[PDB]
């Protein structure tokens, strides 16, 4: 069914995104240590971390105070690693991990200066990565007693996209589109252009061979004719509940349908009981209420 | 020669909205470019757009970006820029300057150029406003509390990765101040700094030695530390987690020798009574490590 092939869409992004990752946390790790360095790699640079003797080794622990769900070990390491590799983490819990208030993470040492300099760059990540796994979770919640599922958009915080699709991932959501090279979009707009929703699909299909095909409609005339057309998925965009009932009536489980637009955690279950297979939640990565974390010497 | 507090403390931001400004403009490249390139695959080549590729690529178009609610703008820069990297074929022109406070249903810009550019660009864009005018209009609010009060909002090292540079930025535009940018330009002495140094005379004097005109901010969870850190020259101190009498008996033992600065569990809610001891600072994790993204949407005129 429709509604299968976009899970198989879902790991196939996971994917592309899981192989594309040691790049990108090697490129925000960087760029993070230079912001707080002042433009540079050297750790020398930590100026209170230098009133501690060079010679003292450390062990600290990094501590949820707030329940949730864990993200950004990887993260944590490469902050690590990029400080010269001297700190070693014993972690105590993966990525996905349900967290309970006071739990530990993980267990450090090494270099005290190193430990004092990479602590709180360590911690912006988890607790960033983990803010958007724990929000991710709580809207999953929602769901409860639907076949429903959550998607992400491309409402994300810059730099991070690939880091908060996947704590997504982590916080039981699933990936939608990456970005606007892996999958199309279709809208008003282009129907328009390309004279007709057949016409847009076939175009697309023409020139990308493979890329999924998304379809955006306003009214159930339209949905209709997307689904004559043939479409994979269609996006609902500001329907009322109603609409979606008649649209999942219409639709005779055909397409997967996608609902999209003023989804907030107060009425996402009653867009869900509707019959919907999918909810965008432009929030899920566009606000952020991070992870409060303390770490102990 | 004669320097007060006050003159200290000018001399600080200056220095940091100094350094903010030289390494502003190519933070603000390094970003858009990661930004742009995680959503093209790799490539800073807007033809990696397929659905834009069912659009003429000789149609001329121009939208509008509007925000849903109130709050404060921030991010001309950045949404500049993504226009820029993909080519400078869009014309931008601002309704709104960085700093200005915004209604419900405001125009924020209208860009005009090349259609599939429009369409490539636009959520780019509005990632970058919508962040920074969150985090602004977040910092308003906080500063709205202060108003009766001579006491100033600092952020802190809490920020999103990534987004150091951007979000003290943001903070200025919404009337916050800015602490140090990070480790290299001003100390933070804690407990374990004093322990290893012997104490808290100890540590001062080694840190002004190391690095002379760094200023020296120490933190404190007691009355008696706070006794101790502002008769060893330190020149701000951090309050850790005081109650309100302390905060109180702080300012009275201060007698305005240093600057102090809370650092606590401090909200919306306690913000104005906090204020109300007669601090200095507060200091505000919240303003930098969380997000409230301001509502923006995009309108095609043609
Ligand atoms: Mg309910």
């Amino acid at each position: 069914s429709n509604a299968m092939k976009e899970t198989h869409n879902s790991q196939d992004r996971l994917a592309y995104l899981k192989q594309q990752l040691p790049a990108d946390i090697t490129r925000s790790v960087i760029d993070t240590l230079k912001e707080d360095l002042g433009g540079t790699l050297d750790p020398a640079a930590d100026i209170t971390a230098s009133l501690i003797p060079a010679d003292r080794i450390s062990t600290a622990t990094i501590i949820t105070r707030e329940a949730g769900v864990f993200c950004g070990q990887l993260w944590a390491d490469e902050v690590f690693k990029q400080l010269g590799g001297q700190v070693s983490i014993e972690w105590h819990v993966q990525d996905g991990d349900t967290l309970t208030p006071n739990q530990t993470l993980c267990t450090l040492t090494g270099p005290a200066r190193i430990l004092l300099t990479g602590e709180r760059n360590a911690m912006n990540f988890i607790q960033t990565l983990s803010g958007c796994a724990t929000a991710t979770a709580r809207y999953v919640q929602e769901l409860k007693g639907t076949q429903c599922r959550l998607l992400d958009t491309r409402k994300t915080i810059p730099g991070l996209r690939s880091a908060l699709k996947y704590a997504v991932a982590c916080g039981g959501g699933y990936n939608h589109r990456i970005g606007v090279f892996d999958a199309y979009l279709i809208k008003e707009n282009h129907i328009i252009a390309c004279g007709g929703i057949r016409q847009a699909i076939s175009t697309a299909k023409q020139l990308n061979p493979g890329k999924p095909v998304e379809v955006e409609t306003e009214t159930l005339a339209e949905l209709e004719e997307a689904i004559s057309a043939g479409a994979d998925i269609i996006m609902l965009d500001n329907f009322s509940l109603e609409m979606m009932r008649e649209a999942v009536k219409i639709n005779a489980g055909r397409a997967a349908l996608e609902n999209s637009g003023n989804i907030t955690l107060d009425n996402l279950k009653e867009c869900a009981e509707t019959g919907v297979d999918y909810i965008s939640v432009g929030a899920l990565t566009k606000h952020l209420k991070a992870l409060d974390l303390s770490m102990r010497f």
